[PDB]
């Protein structure tokens, strides 16, 4: 009964495979067959191919004593290699174009998913070239899908040598009957075979996916599109900074390249842009996700007047400042996303660029005031029942796993009936006491937030709603300003509370204002949608914020 | 009584002040004069330069206000502007020649050490130019050594209506009388004068200073070369990874940029590189300073295999998995040093650059017992003496005070006498019970190592010497190679632990070496010699790190 699965790297996990180059090489270049593929074995387990893949000797020391060997290698087949004839310059090319071969790393993600443990076991070398980044990338981008990498370079042992497959077992913790092993090359998957192991040997991906999921008995083969990779909260790095005396703000980071600041809504965490950290950080940016001022890990003091928009701004500065950061892109959801319009309208010099999911760009009335304003439209009826302190909290806080549980639900699972929120008297008064659990959220996940929320409740979270008056009064300061930093808007199709033609006058303030759309989202947009959130921020990312 | 020092921005704490273009542009360009200068202040406080100086509009939505005025002010001087003229050229070449009065800030910065309350004062507009970021670095280098900035595009008040005055004084909680107010524009000086505060009148620095110096009576001008800025551990970015089940690494995060990872050595702190921390931030680069494993708010697990070199530089690698960093400049003092060349040993693909501080590479000699090796010579002979667990730790926990004022210290303040070490019994034996403060050292800097060093005391530190014989074994691995990718190796004159001399044979390893050197420095390279450390690793660092 297996319970373990080993992938090679070069040829299995990424396409096309660097041996293979050898050849295309030869044929380019017209060389007699085999000229090159045999340089590179030259010596068999003395040469310096295995010097290399054992860790005596870097890449870079290694492409001397290459290009010394095929030399040798056309003294015997009577040939001379062209005039600018690089082996460095084949590699450099060959490690380049090896990308990712994504079907096979769905099957190794779905095999760990059922509780298969994952392993990378790899003839490899100390890369010192100086493009070795590009290599350091797709290492570290495949690692974190599986629970060891062996890398023959590091442990001193190479394929097809019997030790690596014992340390292999060793480090599994598994005996060979419950192991799978994929490989490209025959000679490499001997050893395995005799020792009781499932082997597969991988020429088209196709094929080896149908011989794994028959052996695994899990479908891994014409399987649906996955979520995109979440974040698990302990391996995240954390950050805390200190914006004055009474508040701390907490983050999470990832990445590197341009800062990107994520900023959730209410009743949220830096945790609702789980599925965007990885992918942001993956597309070339440093993510730092919020605990925004009254959540989670970040201080929530309990007056009313330390959440509006000024002081949430003024605090978001101080927080770039203490960084050292000059700027940074924004990107807000909800509430987030109108902090989001804010720091763009008062702070544009700290605003590389500006996002908003949901949430749109609207002016002040200063002839009304917010209390009419939000009157005059009956879906923002609830807001009213959050007015007043200490009502709000205690419905909320009574059982929080009912709170989320009810709260983040995609738009056919809606348990809320929102008019007339006050009348009833509370958000919850025809809801069920134990919601069942959306399709957009695991148990695991309704219990982060749980536990999240544990710390300060929802005091800091309603006061972001109890400042309507302070924020219309600065909010006026900025009507005769325009928005011309780089903009991006978000609809959601199914957001009942921030609907998608509440944005239709926006490019009136923001003439350049770029937007996306997506269909059959509700108000979570990042859990709802995150494969298509992730695809529109980061065609924006890359074209508007460098 | 002075007690609070006001500064403009333009044509005082930065120059050449950005107003001078307007009068450049017409004589480079033979306009009528005052022409451009005109154009500027039309309509006075209606005109759109006082709307923009306000915050009622953008400088973006100004521009095309500015170009109008200058075609108005043409026509009544009957000429003509040039073919293609751009007011947009001209403020983006005058703002990107503005930096900062380097004298006046040494001024503004000593008076602030001295007691006195600062603030910069200034008429500025909300930039949303596409090349804003230069202005917001600008701006954020000099606001972090100011206890207020007060921007007049934010406070919604100008220069020179009284109204900003009082609320100059409001903020700085001081009577005029407390107030010294220093300013280029001679009709802004005239309200804060007419109103008690003491004025300057800029026009060049060295004068100003010398009034300022009168007044004050503080020398301000023609004093010493000051220090770099220092870090408050307070104002700091704090970073925590966990690594492993038992252990997370703690450091301090600032800036943007390529990421540049400093490692300390024994027995110090993130803290050992505060002179360095702002320095590198302000020169392009994402700073990670750590807490190496064992020390300060890293974890501290009691085993001696936990400090080998193979699990630390591993950890470090796993440190940069879980931040999202595909590589590192890797910079190391004493055993951070170690660390930072085994790092690029056995790790070149994570490694950008690696420099060193004091410590030599230095290959293992694989027919020596690192015991003989270091019995050979008398300098290492404290290190048989930190062998034994408990021994060492007793006597560095008795007083901490003690321990750090006795180790810190000057080449020329040397209270430890390191010869003959476990046969006098210890390290301080001869050594006063109250040392005297080193010229390098505040108390308040000693006491941070001393609550430090209150959490884990000296076991995890030491340990990192108690594995001689596993590090050895594991160097022997490396014989074979060579670090090939940019290396710097930076000497200190008066390091009698790790003499310069002792890496004379380096570049038989690193061939491509580059070095610096420090005359009349000792051990402590970063506090010993900071203003030199900073100048050799900046330049080096956008040399060779990118
Ligand atoms: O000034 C703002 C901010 C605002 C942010 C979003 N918002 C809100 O209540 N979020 C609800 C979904 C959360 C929720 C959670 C639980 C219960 C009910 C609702 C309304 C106010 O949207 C605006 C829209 C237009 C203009 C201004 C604004
Ligand atoms: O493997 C190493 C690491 C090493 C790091 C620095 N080091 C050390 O003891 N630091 C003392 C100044 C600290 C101190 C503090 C208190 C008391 C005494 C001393 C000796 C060992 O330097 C090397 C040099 C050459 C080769 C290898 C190595």
């Amino acid at each position: 009964t297996l319970r373990a699965a080993v992938f090679d790297l070069d040829g299995v996990l990424a396409l096309p495979a660097v041996f293979g180059v050898l050849g295309r090489t030869e044929e380019a270049l017209a060389l007699p067959r085999g000229l090159l593929n045999d340089a590179f074995q030259k010596g068999g387990p003395e040469g310096a191919t295995t010097r290399l893949m054992k860790g005596e000797i870097t890449l870079s020391q290694w492409i001397p004593l290459m290009e010394e060997n095929c030399r040798k290698c056309s003294e015997t087949a009577k040939v001379c290699l062209p005039k600018n004839f690089s082996i460095k310059e084949i590699f450099d090319k060959a490690i380049s174009a090896r990308k990712i071969n994504r079907p096979m790393l769905q099957a190794a993600l779905m095999l760990r998913k059922k509780g298969f443990t994952t392993a990378i076991l790899t003839n490899t070398w100390l890369d010192d070239r100086a493009e070795r980044d590009g290599l350091a990338q797709l290492m570290c981008e495949l690692k974190m899908h599986f629970d060891f990498l062996i890398e023959s370079c590091q442990v001193g042992m190479v394929k097809p040598e019997p030790q690596i497959y014992k340390f292999l077992l060793d480090t599994l913790k598994a005996s060979p009957s419950e192991v799978v092993f994929l490989d490209d090359i025959g000679a490499n998957l001997k050893p395995a075979r005799d020792l009781g192991m499932v082997t597969i040997l991988v020429q088209d991906t196709d094929t080896a996916l149908k011989e794994l999921e028959k052996v695994t008995g899990i479908q891994l083969l014409n399987t649906p599109a996955p979520l995109p990779t979440s974040c698990n909260p302990s391996d995240m790095s954390h950050g805390y900074v200190t914006v004055k005396p009474r508040v701390r703000l907490h983050f999470v980071e990832l990445g590197s390249g341009p800062a990107v600041c994520l900023c959730h809504g209410f009743p949220e965490s830096w945790y609702s842009w789980r599925y965007q950290i990885p992918a942001l950080a993956q597309a070339g940016y440093r993510v730092l996700a919020m605990d925004m001022k009254g959540y989670g890990e970040s201080s929530a003091p309990p007056e009313i007047e330390e959440y509006c928009m000024e002081v949430l701004c003024k605090e978001m500065v101080t927080f770039l400042d203490k960084l050292g950061l000059s700027q940074a892109v924004f990107i807000g959801h909800d509430w987030g996303g109108m902090l989001v319009w804010y720091m763009a309208l008062f702070y544009p010099e700290r605003v590389r660029a500006v996002a908003s999911l949901n949430t749109p760009f609207i002016p002040a009335n200063p002839n009304m005031s917010p209390l009419e304003s939000i009157k005059a439209n009956p879906v923002f009826d609830y807001q009213l029942y959050f007015q007043e302190p200490g009502v709000a909290e205690a419905e909320l806080e009574q059982n929080l796993s009912r709170t989320f549980k009810s709260l983040f639900r995609a738009s056919d699972e809606s348990v809320l009936s929102m008019h007339k929120v006050c009348e009833a008297g509370g958000l919850f008064v025809n809801s069920p006491e134990e919601p069942s659990l959306s399709r957009m959220v695991t148990e695991e996940e309704i219990q982060f937030y749980v536990q999240q929320f544990k710390k300060s409740g929802f005091r800091g979270p309603l006061n972001w709603y109890r400042n309507m008056e302070r924020n219309w009064k600065w909010a006026c300061k900025s009507l005769g300003r325009k928005i011309l930093i780089p903009a991006l808007m978000v609809t959601a199709e199914k957001d009942f509370v921030l609907v998608p033609q509440m944005s239709q006058h926006m490019e009136d303030w923001i003439p350049h204002l770029k937007r996306g759309h997506i269909e059959d989202c509700g108000h979570w947009t990042q859990m709802d949608k995150p494969t298509e959130v992730n695809q529109i921020l980061i065609k924006w990312l890359d074209s508007d914020a460098r």
